[PDB]
């Protein structure tokens, strides 16, 4: 336990001793993000703004992250709501901690992405570059194969959908074995785009970490010793999943993920190869040009290979549950406008198909999926879970729902290009039936249309018919639009 710790510490002793006080300080900033002083913020608001705060329906919002909704309610006592909505969007940017590792993960390493304030984006960049320069020493071709490094990870870091049910509610010290097989089904490779911080000695799991990574470095892998038995690894490395098993540790159940370090490029190629292949296959199915670029894989993080394989099922479910003609027509419209199906594990404000059309950061959105009319693209973010969605496949259909809206209004006026949900016919339909479907459907016309579209294509046919009953005017309006599109 302490031998191999001592052997690593020595190997890195010259390196450690050589650390500037400024560099030693940087590695601390990295491990411990600089949270916002709760006081430092409230002393920025105006007297008018203070009012709107202490009395807004906070703990139950649309965009309010759990870490955000808590940190925020932590301030309402230092003293929905639609004009508090545009207020919140702005306030959400001024309270994010300064968390380098998070910045790398959100952006997939594309730190230049215009998704935060320029001067803060530059700070991150200065720090990330400094750390790269700090981490110059390989593990060396002697230690790499005689030691194991360990990481404990929360399952929700990799897929929030499948992590909600990875533990039996039956028995919470055992793992549901079905969800295991499809977690491990297509888990072949991984990508760290930030700095992995790993233990020299396997550490006992804490509250919600049921994944116990056991990792084997390569001779070239660059790393640095951190006090108390840890290593910090250079970012941008690839991991080949070598064995995913269920092990037992002190009469609870865990997942052993065995991984080897390999060049990020080896995986990037694999992803590139896959992205080619899936366009090949779906260009044929849609009768689009052999070489058309419709599907994009934007993949940079730890459940890499699954994002890829997931996209195949999502696209299969799309073809199974939606008339062939509706699909072919609408996709041809998206490609007519250089559109994209984008499957990704970086957050959505860091997807170019979104950020180049929304300059203001306070109006950039992250969530399970998105449609961007200005770039005619569907963005689907693998790792998270949308509220009220069974699987990632359903969320897609919701977004295609948005593109169906798009084509329908283009076809009303090729000149006055607009959304059908902005035609007064559907606007009126919404004020009646707008509250009869999903709770989220009540948000606005467009979303109501999308959710209705979604439900109207469930594999659960009870749900399909519940739309005809509770919102028959919405139902007919949609199927109309469909019939409309199929006729060129
Ligand atoms: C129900 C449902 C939710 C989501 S979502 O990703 O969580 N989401 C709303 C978040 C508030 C995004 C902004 C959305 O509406 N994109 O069009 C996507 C699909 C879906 F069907
Ligand atoms: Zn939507």
């Amino acid at each position: 336990r302490y031998e191999k710790w001592e052997k690593i510490k020595q190997h890195y002793q010259h390196w450690s001793d050589s650390l500037s006080e400024e560099g030693r300080g940087l590695l601390k900033k990295l491990q411990i993000p600089i949270e916002p002083k709760k006081d430092d913020i409230i002393h920025s608001l105006s007297q008018e703004e203070k009012e709107l705060l202490k009395r807004i329906q906070i703990d139950s919002s649309d965009f309010l992250s759990t870490e955000e909704k808590e940190f925020l309610k932590k301030l309402q006592i230092d003293i929905l709501s639609e004009k508090e909505k545009e207020f919140l969007k702005k306030l959400k940017l001024d309270i994010q901690p300064y968390d380098i590792n998070q910045r790398l993960q959100d952006t997939g390493g594309l730190i230049d992405s215009p998704s935060i304030n320029l001067d803060v984006r530059k700070q991150y960049k200065r720090d990330i570059q400094n750390i790269d320069a700090l981490l110059h020493q390989s593990i060396g071709s002697t230690l790499y194969n005689k030691i194991y490094l360990y990481e404990n990870m929360n399952i929700n870091n990799l897929t929030a959908t499948l992590g909600a049910d990875l533990v039996d509610s039956t028995d919470n010290t055992k793992i549901n074995r079905g969800i295991f097989n499809e977690f491990k089904k297509n888990f072949k490779y991984s990508i760290s785009s930030n700095y992995m911080i790993v233990d020299i000695n396997e550490r006992p799991a804490l509250d919600n970490e049921r994944l116990k990574w056991r990792i084997q470095l390569s001779p070239d892998t660059r790393a640095g010793y951190l006090e108390n038995g840890k290593l910090i690894l250079q970012r941008n490395i690839g991991l080949e999943i070598k064995d995913v098993q269920i092990i037992k540790q002190s009469e609870k159940e865990y997942i052993r993920i065995d991984a080897k370090v390999v060049p990020k490029s080896k995986i990037d190629t694999k992803i590139q190869e896959a992205q080619l292949n899936i366009n090949q296959e779906w260009n044929k199915a849609l009768g689009l040009p052999k070489y058309t670029k419709l599907i994009t894989f934007n993949v940079h993080n730890r459940y890499a290979s699954n994002i890829v394989e997931s996209a195949y099922l999502i696209l299969n479910e799309w073809k199974n549950n939606i008339q062939s003609d509706l699909i072919k027509k609408v996709t041809n419209y998206l490609v007519d406008g250089n559109g994209r199906f984008v499957f990704t594990d970086i957050t959505l404000p860091n997807i170019a198909e979104q950020y180049t059309h929304q300059d203001e950061i306070y109006e950039q959105v992250h969530s399970k999926g998105l449609y961007v009319p200005e770039s005619r693209s569907i963005l689907l973010h693998g790792p998270s879970k949308g509220v009220e969605l069974r699987n990632d496949s359903e969320g897609f259909i919701h977004e295609f729902g948005h593109a169906v809206d798009d084509y329908a209004g283009y076809l009303l006026d090729k000149n006055q290009s607009d959304l059908v949900t902005n035609s007064k016919k559907f606007i009126d339909i919404f004020k009646e039936e707008g509250s009869n479907l999903t709770s989220y459907g009540r948000t606005n016309e467009a979303e109501f249309f999308a959710e209705a579209f979604r439900l109207m294509h469930s594999t659960d046919h009870a749900e399909r018919l519940k739309v005809q009953k509770n919102a028959p005017k919405t139902f007919q309006f949609i199927n109309d639009q469909i019939k409309f599109i199929i006729n060129s």
